[PDB]
Parts: structure tokens; sequence; C-alpha cells
């Protein structure tokens, strides 16, 4: 079998025939694929709207004894289950194109890919990264592409690209949890490729957890088996995407005054993983938010978002089109911020 298509359901009853149909509409042989469903212990009648489509699929139904609120451990059975030589996670109210599998099996029968991203599109208003499908690439790095911008598992593994390096979905930190998985997967592959002949793939608390994985990702990308530079600009390329768009970006001017200092510290965490040689790859306006991070003190770090979101600044002057930044009294001096 080429595939294991991985579905984890919740309550998907009004709208799993979707993801269902797309699946049996497959241009593509029955006993090539099978389509691994497990259940999140849902409330409606899930389990049996997946059953209709049991002759139309080779299908594994499964369910979890109680809610485990969120895709990570449902995906994981679902992945120990799994003898497709490749799987692809589709969300249940998410759907494909007919043509993704035989699309797929042409292109790694020609190019061997280890993970394949495949064109990803929005409707109802959804978005849906792009900068990364605007071509077909057989071969493409952390380095040269955009692969880190988009992190969610709906792409195609190699079974045991997964399995021998141990990559699954953590099932005890409920937020950016594939953010982790698809990393690991980045960064063992042999090779990554992109598909973007059509569109493929159609899309419809506390921050303890979330800061934990990206300190995980940031020990996962220092160890890795690539060159210590690469490393560093990998983890660079991680901060800037994860600082420019994550819920990291303007927390001291969004989040209550009292709850600041358990963002910051879990936020000063994951940053005191990231070696200090770093911040010299960073965007420069991050470089004095990296800087407080580490020293974990929301004050100045609020006061720095504080001040670019209006201009004002405590002592500056320009170079060059650049600023030279001191945020507040006594503080250190940051030079070169664009
Ligand atoms: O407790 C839950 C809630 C969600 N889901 C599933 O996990 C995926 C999360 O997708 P969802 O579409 O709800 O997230 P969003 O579209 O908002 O990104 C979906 O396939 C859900 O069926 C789950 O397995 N357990
Ligand atoms: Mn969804």
């Amino acid at each position: 079998m080429k595939f294991s298509v991985i579905v984890p359901t919740y309550n998907s009853e009004k709208y799993i025939t979707e993801l269902l149909n797309s699946l049996a509409k497959q241009d593509f042989p029955k006993t090539e694929f099978e389509v691994v469903v497990v259940d999140d212990c849902s409330t409606d009648q899930t389990l049996q709207i997946v059953e209709k489509y049991r002759n139309k699929l080779n299908l594994k139904v499964s369910q979890l004894e109680t809610n485990s609120g969120g895709p990570g451990k449902p995906r994981n059975v679902a992945l120990k289950q799994a003898e497709g030589e490749f799987v692809l996670f589709v969300d249940s109210d998410d759907y494909i194109n007919k043509e993704t599998l035989k699309d797929a099996a042409a292109f790694i029968d020609e190019h061997h890919s280890d993970v394949l991203l495949i064109k990803m599109k929005g409707v109802n208003g959804r978005g849906v990264p792009q900068s990364m499908f605007k071509e077909t690439a057989p071969e493409v790095t952390l380095l040269n592409s955009r692969i880190i911008y988009t992190l969610s598992p709906t792409k195609i593994y190699r079974t045991a690209l997964l399995k021998d390096n141990d990559i699954y979905f953590p099932e005890e930190l409920k937020s950016a949890e594939d953010q982790l998985f698809t990393m690991k997967a980045y960064l063992n592959a042999n090779r990554i490729s992109v598909l973007s002949d059509k569109a493929y793939y159609y899309a419809t608390v506390s921050p303890e957890d979330f800061y934990e994985v990206m300190r995980l990702i940031a020990v996962e990308i220092l160890n890795a088996d690539l060159e210590e530079a690469h490393k560093d600009q990998i983890l660079a390329e991680f901060l800037n995407r994860h600082f420019s768009f994550s819920r990291t970006n303007g927390f001291s001017l969004k989040v209550k005054l009292e709850e600041q200092p358990q963002w910051i510290n879990a936020l000063g965490d994951f940053i005191q993983a990231v070696p200090e040689r770093v911040d010299a790859l960073v965007m420069s306006k991050l470089r004095p938010l990296l800087h407080y991070a580490r020293a974990k003190d929301i004050d100045n770090y609020r006061t720095v978002e504080e001040s670019y979101r209006q201009g004002q600044y405590y002592r500056f002057d320009i170079v060059d089109g650049k600023l030279n930044i001191q945020f507040n009294e006594g503080e250190p001096y940051f030079e070169g911020i664009d």
C-alpha cells in the first residue's frame, strides 16, 4: 500500500462526508491506500457516517476511550496502525483533490521524497500559506525555500521516516504540537519536495505548553545532523517567523498585565535555549525582544513593543536609514535596527 490517509475526528458528523467523498473519488486504485480514522470519543453520529464508506474504501476505524482534547493522540494512534509506505494527514473538516494520491505517487516514484508538501487552497475565507507553493520543486531545504513557514501536518511523510526516528505528535502539549512534529520530519528528511501543479489540500488557556514546544523545536534544530552555521540560520529563520506571526507578536500589548510575567517566564525559557550568537542572524527589530526575553524582564520587553507601536523611543539616532535605540534609561543601546 502506497498511502495511509490519517483522519482524527471529533463530532464531525455535519461535514465528514465531504472528506469521505473526496477520498472515495480518488483517481487511484483502492488496493493501494487505506483510510485510518481515529475518533476522539465523539458524542454524535460521526462513526456511523464513517461506516457508510467501508465498501468504497479500505477503512480502519478506531475510537479513544475519552476525548483527548486535540488531534495529537488520535493521529498518533492512527500512525501506529498505518501500513502505508507514506502517510497523509487530512483533518475531518477538510478535503482533497481527486488526483492527489495519483499525482503524489507519480512524483514520489520520480523523486523519492521523504517529505512532500502539496499545494493548499483555502475555502470559506480560510487561508493557507502560499509563499512556498509558487513552483513545483523536487528538492528544497530549510534554507533555500519557505517550507519553514508551513508546519501543519497536512503533508505527505514517508512512514518509515517518522517511525524510524520516533517522530510523533506530543500528546501532553496541546498547543502547536504539529510544529514540533513537522520540524522533526524536516530535520531528519533526506529529501523534501514541493508539488504545486494544482490545489491538492482544501482547508476549511495558558502558554506554558506553547513555549515548551518552541523550546523543544530550538533543541531539535541545534541537535540535528546539519552544518553548524546552517543550524544557526535555520533557528534564526524560525525565530523570524515566530516573533512576526505567532501569538508571541505583541503579547505585551494584548495579554492582561497580571498574566504577562507567566508569559515572559515561559518565553524566556524558550529563548534561553537559543544561543546568543544567533541573535545577530535574526531581523534586527527582534534583537531587543530576544534580549529582554532571555533576561525575563517584562517591563523592558513591553516598553520595546510599545515603543515600536507608537514610534516613541527613549533615546535614538539614525545612521544610514537604521536606528540606534536605547529603550529606557540605563539600558543597553541596540544598533542598526530597521
Ligand atoms: O478534541 C478534539 C478536537 C479536534 N479533533 C480533530 O482534530 C482536528 C483539528 O481540526 P479542527 O478542524 O477542529 O481545527 P481548525 O480547523 O480550527 O484548525 C480535526 O480533524 C478534529 O476532528 C480531535 O481529534 N480531538
Ligand atoms: Mn479544520
